[PDB]
């Protein structure tokens, strides 16, 4: 059957819902780059192999479905945008689009995320005047 999707693969209209139904955080690798896409995802292969049962690693086209990068946070204005969507916390722990996606960079990031060090970079969550109780 079509069950048991490649947890590290490409995110598309079929697969995104599965990663979202997995219950575990989804690492959205938006990439408008078709050339270095291979390299980008190639560093992503081992770093995600390390977390192949805990994070959904999906590479998504940032040119066709790139709008989604900032439906979660990013400005969609720059080079591949690595965005970690929480399927549990609904949070979005995304990486810079203007930094560098390497093996180490992403590894360190996802590591620092899953450990609990990465925090919501923005996300409008207002602090209103509350009362005593």
């Amino acid at each position: 059957g079509p069950l048991g999707s490649p947890l590290i693969g490409e995110i598309g209209p079929e697969t995104y819902s599965d990663y979202m139904s997995a219950g575990i955080p989804l690492a959205y690798i938006f990439a408008e780059t078709a050339e270095e896409r291979k390299e980008l995802s190639d560093k992503l292969k081992p770093i995600a192999e390390a977390q192949r049962g805990v994070i959904n690693f999906g590479t998504i086209d940032a040119k066709a479905f790139g709008a989604h990068a900032g439906n979660l946070n990013l400005k969609t204005d720059k080079f591949p945008a690595f965005a970690i969507q929480e399927v549990a916390k609904n949070q979005k722990f995304p990486f810079d689009q203007e930094k560098e996606i390497t093996f180490e960079a992403i590894k360190a990031f996802v590591d620092d995320f899953v450990a609990g060090k990465i925090e919501p970079s923005i996300k409008s969550e207002p602090i209103p005047e509350k009362q005593e109780g």
